[PDB]
C-alpha cells in the first residue's frame, strides 16, 4: 500500500538548511529537502494556529470551515458539523489514521483519528516536545497496521514560544529535556546551544540583544524539531515502509515575531514545504517557484490515495468545491501557479481584526476590514522578550533597530499593496499610486471572486451587507467607508 | 408543591395594557399583571437572541458562558461545556423540565430538557408561533407529569421578524395561521388588525409611515403571543396546577427597531417583566422600582425549589459565582436594588462591536471597545421597512423623522454617559463634561470590579492585554488609546 506522512512544525520558519540558513544545524531536515521537491513560495492561507491546521485538514479557508479563531479555553472555535475533513475522508475509504501531538482543532467528530496521542489526552510536552515519546509512538503506531495504509499526522509542539504558558523552561522551551538540573532529559536529543550573535536575524524582527536572545533560544528548539523528523523517518525505515509513503514537511503560520504570526504579511504566511514522494524522484533535490498554498495539502493527499472529494453542502445547497489542487504534477514538471489567497478573521476571541488576501506571483494585496482599529497583539506574544524590548524602547524613546514603527503596525491602511520583486520587506503601499490602480482593480475582482466561491460570510464587509435573496447581493450600508 | 413556569417573548417590548399602552389590546397579559409584581426597571444584559437565552438560562453573563453571539448556522457560537445551566441544575435536583419553542441555545449537553419541541426537533413556526400547537404541547406536558415539581419554558418566536426568512407572512408574521389563502389557519388565535395611525410610535423610531405600517404588523403579532400566554396559563389552570406555579413573562433583547436589538442603549436592553407567585399575593398587580437583571432569573428559580448553585469551575481553578440575584424578596418588601449591568461581544459573527455597560438608576454608561469602526448592522434588520425607509430618507437627502442620524448611529463615542431623569432619549452625552468626572470613573469602576469578577476576556481591551500571571493583570499596548 501508498502511506502517507505529514510532519507538521508549530511557528516553523525557513530556519533550515534547506532554506540556505548556514548559521543552524538542521541535518535532518536537509537530507529530506535531497529526497524532496522543495517549494520557495509556499503559504498558509491564515496565520492563526487552529485556523491554519483546520485548513490544511479540510482544505477549505476558515471562513468557510468554521474555525474563525483558536480553538482552546476560552476561544472556543469548532469546525461546522458537516465539514467532511481530510481525516474523516480517508477513514471512510480504508486508510487507517493517526495523530500525534498538537491538534488543536474541533470537534473530534469532524476529525477523527483512529489512533490519537494530543493535548486532549496526555501531556503536550510529552507528545509535542518530547521527540523520544513521539519516536516511540510512532513506533507504537507502525506496528500495529494491519495492512491497510495509513495517513500519519505528526504535529510537533516546536518551535513554539513556552514564555506564556512554562517559562522555567525557557522562551521556546529550549531547555526542556537538555539534561541540566530541574529540566529532565530526552534521551534521543542532542541539545545544539547558539550564541546570539550567531543567528541571523531575520528583516522583521529588532536586530537588538533581546531580540537575537530569542532568536538564539528558538534555533536550539528547532533543532530539537528537526532531531524528531529524523527519529520519525528511522522509525518508518525500521518499519519499512518509507519507500512506500509520501512524506511531506510543512509549518502551520510564520514566526511568533513582529509582522510574523498573526499578520497577512509574507512573515506570517510563507512556510517551508517539502514533498518526497517514493514514486516521482525526477525532482529530488530541486526547487519549486510555484505559488503554492497550505490549501492543496488536502487534494494533494486525497490524490495520491485515490480518493475523491465528495459533493455535498454543509448549509441549504451551497455545495462545498475546493479551490486548491494537487501538488503530485508539480512532482513531474514545473507548473505556472501564480495566485495564493488569505483569509483571517479572528486569533483569540477579543482579536477581531479580519484580513483577506491574494497574492499573484510578487504582488500581494491585503484588505484590512477593521482597519480603523488599532492590530490587536496576542497574550503570547506579549510578553515575549521582543515584543517587551520594542515596546519599552519605543515608549523610552530609544532607537528599537525595527523596520517599522508600532503606530503604522497598530494603524493600516485598507487596502495594501506590495510588490516584493522591488521592496521585498514590504513598506512601500502602492494601493495609493496611481499608476498601480488598474492591477488593484485585477486583484481586488480575484479575491472577491474567491471569497464569494468559498462562501465567506465577510464578502460584504466592512461597507456593505450580505443579502443573499436580492441582486446585488451586497447592500450598502452608507457608514462613511469605500464602496 | 411548587412548579415553576417562564414565558420568553421573542423581541417583545412594552406594546402591553400592562405597561400602559392603549392602543394595543393584550387581556391576557393584563391579567396575568394583575396576579403579579411588575418591574418598570427590567434589563437584558445582552442584546442578542442567543445570547440572551443562554444568560437567562444560566445566570451567567455572554462573556461568561461562551455564547458570545448567534447560536445558528454560520454564526455557530455554543456555551462552554462545563457550564451548569437551569435545567440541568433543576434535572440534577429532581425537577421535570421541559421546553416548547424557541431555544437557539447549544449544545444540547449544556441545555438539556426531558421533553423538547423546538427548532432541532420541529419546525420554528409550529412550535414558536402556533399557539393552538403550543397549547396542545403544554397540555401533552402536564397529562405526563409525575411524583416531580416540573420547571417548563415556553419560548414563544412571536413578535419576531419575517421579513429576512420568511416574507409571504408579512414583516411580522402577521399573516401566518391568519385564515388568508396560502396562510393555512391557528383555530384558537383571533388575528386583531390594527390601523397604522393607532399604534403608539415609540421615541426612538422615525415616526413616517412606513414605520407606523411596520409597528401595526408588530401589534398583530404581539397580539397573537399574548393569546398564547393565556392559552397556556389556561392550560395550567385546567389541569388544576396554576396555583402550585411560579409564573414569570420576560423578553430576551429590545424591539427589532433603530437603537433597539443589538444596543446596549435603553431601548435594547429594556424588558417586560412580570413575576406572579402564588404564595406571594401582597404585591399582586403593583409595579416594583428595583432596577433588575434577566441575570437575576436562575437564581430567582433556584431559590423557588431551593436548590444551591454549586462551586465549580468551567477553566482551571477560576470558580464561578453568580452575580444576580434572587427576586423572591421583591415579591415581599420594595427593595433597594439600583444597578444592572450589560456585555455584548458579537451578534452575527461578521459583526464585532463589543460594549460593555452599567446602569445605576438613571445614569447609564456604555463603553464602546470597538469604537472606530462603524456599529455594524444585522441582516434581519436591514432589511426592515423602517431601515430601508431611513436609509433611503438619509441617502435622497429628505427628512428621517428620526431623533438620531445615521452618521452618529455608526460612529459613536468610546464612552457614553447619559441621565435618564433629564434626558430619556440618550442623546446628550455627559462623557466629556468635567461636572460628572467623580460619576464616570464610579461607574467606569464599578464596571470594571464586574468584569473581572465575572472572568471578561475582553476586560483589559481595547487599550492592553490581559496577562493573568503579572501584576497589573493588565499590561498597556500605547496604541493611541487613552
Ligand atoms: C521523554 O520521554 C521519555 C520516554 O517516555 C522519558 O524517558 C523515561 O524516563 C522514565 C523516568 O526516569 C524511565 O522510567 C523510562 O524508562 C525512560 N524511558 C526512556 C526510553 O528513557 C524521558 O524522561 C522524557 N523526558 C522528559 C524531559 O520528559
Ligand atoms: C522504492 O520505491 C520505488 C517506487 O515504488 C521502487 O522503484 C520501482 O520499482 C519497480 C519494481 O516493481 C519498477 O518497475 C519501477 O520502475 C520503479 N520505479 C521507480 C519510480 O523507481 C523501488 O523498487 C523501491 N525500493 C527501493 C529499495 O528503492
Ligand atoms: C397549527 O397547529 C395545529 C395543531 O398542529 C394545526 O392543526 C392540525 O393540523 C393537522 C394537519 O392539517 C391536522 O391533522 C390536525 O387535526 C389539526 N389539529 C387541530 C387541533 O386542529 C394547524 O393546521 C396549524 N396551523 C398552521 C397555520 O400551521
Ligand atoms: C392556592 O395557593 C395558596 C398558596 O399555596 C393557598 O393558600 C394557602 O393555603 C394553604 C392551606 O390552607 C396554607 O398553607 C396557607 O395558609 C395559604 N397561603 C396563602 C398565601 O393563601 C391556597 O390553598 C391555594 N388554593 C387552592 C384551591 O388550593
Ligand atoms: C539556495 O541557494 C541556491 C543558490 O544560490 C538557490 O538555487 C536555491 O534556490 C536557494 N534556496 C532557496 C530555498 O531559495
Ligand atoms: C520592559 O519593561 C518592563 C516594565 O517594567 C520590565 O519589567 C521588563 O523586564 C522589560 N523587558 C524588556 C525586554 O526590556
Ligand atoms: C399605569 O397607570 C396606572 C393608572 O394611572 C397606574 O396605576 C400604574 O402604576 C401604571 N402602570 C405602569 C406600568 O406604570
Ligand atoms: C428604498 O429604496 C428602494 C430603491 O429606490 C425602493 O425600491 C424601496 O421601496 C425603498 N423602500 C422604502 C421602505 O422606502
Ligand atoms: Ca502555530
Ligand atoms: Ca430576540
Ligand atoms: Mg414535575
Ligand atoms: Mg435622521
Amino acid at each position: 500500500p501508498r502511506n502517507a506522512l505529514l510532519l507538521l512544525a508549530d511557528d516553523g520558519g525557513f530556519e533550515s538548511g534547506a532554506y540556505n540558513n548556514s548559521a543552524i544545524a538542521t541535518p535532518h531536515l536537509d537530507a529530506l529537502a535531497r529526497r524532496s521537491l522543495l517549494f520557495r513560495n509556499a503559504f498558509t492561507s491564515v496565520s492563526s494556529s487552529s485556523p491554519s491546521r483546520a485548513s490544511l485538514l479540510t482544505g477549505l479557508p476558515q471562513h468557510q470551515n468554521g474555525m474563525y479563531g483558536l480553538h482552546q479555553d476560552v476561544h472556543h472555535f469548532n469546525s461546522f458539523d458537516k465539514v467532511r475533513s481530510l481525516p474523516l475522508l480517508l477513514s471512510q475509504a480504508g486508510v487507517r489514521t493517526g495523530i500525534i501531538g498538537k491538534k488543536h482543532v474541533g470537534p473530534e467528530t469532524v476529525y477523527p483519528f483512529d489512533f490519537a496521542y494530543t493535548e486532549e489526552n496526555g501531556s503536550v510536552l510529552q507528545v509535542g516536545r518530547n521527540i523520544t515519546r513521539i519516536k516511540l509512538l510512532v513506533r507504537k503506531f507502525l506496528q500495529t497496521q494491519d495492512d491497510r495504509p495509513f495517513f500519519l499526522y505528526v504535529a510537533f509542539h516546536d518551535p513554539h514560544r513556552c514564555g506564556h504558558s512554562q517559562p522555567q523552561y525557557g522562551t521556546f522551551c529550549e531547555k526542556f529535556g537538555n539534561g541540566e538540573s530541574g529540566m529532565g532529559r530526552i534521551p534521543d536529543w542532542t541539545p545544539q546551544a547558539y550564541d546570539p550573535l550567531d543567528v541571523l536575524v531575520p528583516y522583521f524582527v529588532p536586530n537588538t540583544p533581546a531580540a537575537r536572545a530569542d532568536l538564539a533560544a528558538q534555533y536550539t528548539t528547532v533543532g530539537r524539531m528537526d532531531q524528531g523528523v529524523g527519529l520519525v523517518l528511522q522509525e518508518l525505515r525500521d518499519a519499512g515502509v518509507l519507500n512506500d509513503t509520501l512524506v511531506i514537511f510543512t509549518s502551520d503560520n510564520g514566526i511568533p515575531f513582529p509582522s510574523g504570526r498573526t499578520n497577512l504579511y509574507w512573515p506570517g504566511t510563507a512556510e517551508p514545504l517539502l514533498v518526497s514522494s517514493p514514486e516521482h524522484p525526477k525532482r529530488w533535490g530541486q526547487v519549486s517557484e510555484a505559488y503554492v498554498s497550505l490549501l492543496d495539502l488536502t487534494p494533494t493527499i486525497l490524490d495520491w490515495f485515490s480518493i475523491p472529494y465528495p459533493s455535498y453542502a454543509i448549509f441549504g445547497s451551497k455545495t462545498i468545491h475546493l479551490t486548491g489542487r494537487s501538488l503530485l504534477p508539480a512532482l513531474e514538471a514545473e507548473p505556472l501557479w501564480a495566485t495564493v489567497f488569505g483569509s483571517q478573521s479572528h486569533h483569540e476571541v477579543t482579536m477581531s481584526y479580519p484580513m483577506r488576501s491574494v497574492q499573484h506571483r510578487h504582488f500581494r494585496l491585503v484588505h484590512n476590514l477593521n482597519f480603523k482599529m488599532p492590530f490587536p497583539i496576542d497574550q503570547d506574544f506579549y510578553v515575549s522578550p521582543t515584543f517587551q524590548d520594542l515596546l519599552n524602547r519605543t515608549t523610552a524613546g530609544q532607537p528599537t533597530g525595527w523596520y517599522k514603527d508600532l503606530r503604522h503596525y497598530y494603524y493600516r491602511a485598507r487596502w495594501e499593496l506590495y510588490d516584493r520583486s522591488r521592496d521585498p520587506h514590504e513598506t512601500q503601499n502602492l494601493a495609493t499610486d496611481p499608476r498601480f490602480a488598474q492591477l488593484l482593480e485585477m486583484l481586488r475582482d480575484q479575491l472577491a471572486k474567491w471569497q464569494w466561491e468559498t462562501h465567506d460570510p465577510w464578502v460584504c464587509a466592512p461597507d456593505g451587507v450580505l443579502e443573499e435573496k436580492l441582486s446585488p447581493q451586497c447592500q450598502p450600508l452608507h457608514n462613511e467607508l469605500r464602496s
